């Protein structure tokens, strides 16, 4: 319910490392919605990023997330065991089936990992919205950005945020949304990465996120936020994002992200 | 090995640590009055079989015992495998109040690859040159006969299980102490510089023991098969 898969700490004698061990299946999800392929239940990128930023800042102040790659996706179906894992400034998530007297210490497959990192709030206080009149950014109508929403990503949404309104131009969108919940950063961040895809020209494809090359948030996520997301103009399947709150203070960035 | 703390395997994903988990109770030992205390020999046994689970044997080198493993009762045992460091931890049960309880680290040495030709090449003491006059018991081993002289002992042993090799370490470990001179004391073992064993035990064997002449509180310990085939050595045992 901190919308993280961090389970029970566990410790290794005489190490430094940090681990901690969690259950999943469909009835402990840590967040509220459903976000599913046709009745398949995928673990959001948000949760995954959110699990890392706790993992990174647990003896500590608050991480960047560096490289983070998602590898293969998190499911929900039937039990697993997971575990996640802060090994210097690397933080990694596994699953795996559930031990039993048969296989008492079953492999763990890797889903995700990243690198943490001293956030960089200077590089994200200079950060602000590209000017909407040098984009051309056009009002969308509601019914549209619904329907594209829909079109790029997961029919529903893991958690409690929605769109108010939305600008739009080529490769560029800001979108004013609405986040009740500030108890973690997912929403918001689930909020971006649901979004960002919608930046793509062309035919909407559906896709998924399996990399950011950088996360970082500062201070508690606010209930309302502007979020743009911009394509990379040169790196194909790539979209920048910046998070402001209602007065235009940056207190998110997620750069590089990666959806092929 | 039959009498190690090694239960069940576990791994941390990403890494080559290697970690093993168990209980330890008074109903399930694997080898005073309402308390339990664990060998020395059943450290060094846990210590070998960890150092050597991809591998076919590890000597041991830096064995430091720094606190006795006690038990009244039920504790959850970690033995953690990191490069070429092993570590033994216990702590109390963990449940949902208390998830995850701190550990105590007991022991903990270094593995290395066995000097077999170096032991091969040991042999007993003359008894003639050092003048040896002919003159606790958890496991099944006894002294059937003993020679002695200053600061060195021959102990004939019988060990009838073969089934690890914590009965003649605890047979070493346990008649070091009566190599030092003057009055007996209780003495228990803190530290062993080097521990090698080559093959499976035998159920007869003669055990040296030998003062360092030069350092104090130290013996060291040979152990042949009847025969006088050297298949165990325990270097720099460390009694204060």
């Amino acid at each position: 319910d901190s919308h993280t898969l961090l389970g029970t700490p566990g410790g290794v004698a005489g190490s430094d490392l940090r681990l901690w061990h969690s259950t999943l299946d469909d009835d402990s999800r840590p967040y509220p919605g459903s976000h599913a392929l046709n009745g398949v239940e995928i673990v959001p990128a948000a949760v995954l990023a959110v699990t890392f930023l706790a993992a990174g800042a647990e003896g500590e102040e608050r991480r960047a997330l560096q490289d983070m790659t998602m590898t293969h996706p998190v499911l929900t179906a039937g039990q697993r065991q997971i575990q996640v894992v802060r090994e210097g400034e690397v933080v990694r998530l596994a699953s795996r089936t559930v031990a039993d007297a048969a296989d008492p210490n079953p492999a763990w497959l890797v889903h995700a990992e990243a690198r943490t990192a001293a956030p960089d709030l200077a590089g994200l206080a200079a950060r602000s919205l590209l000017d909407p009149g040098e984009h051309r950014l056009e009002p969308a109508d509601p019914g549209l950005v619904s329907r594209r929403l829909a079109e790029v990503g997961v029919p529903s949404t893991g958690f409690d945020w929605s769109v108010e309104r939305l600008s739009a131009g080529l490769g560029v969108l800001h979108a004013q949304v609405l986040s009740p919940d500030a108890s973690s950063w997912a929403p918001l961040l689930d909020a971006v990465m649901s979004i960002a895809p919608a930046a793509f020209v062309g035919l909407p494809q559906l896709r998924m996120v399996v990399h950011v090359d950088e996360i970082t948030v500062d201070g508690t996520p606010p209930e309302a936020a502007t979020v743009e997301v911009a394509l990379d103009p040169r790196v194909a399947d790539t979209v920048h994002a910046l998070v402001t709150d209602g007065e235009g203070r940056p207190v998110a960035s997620l750069r590089g992200l990666r959806y092929p």
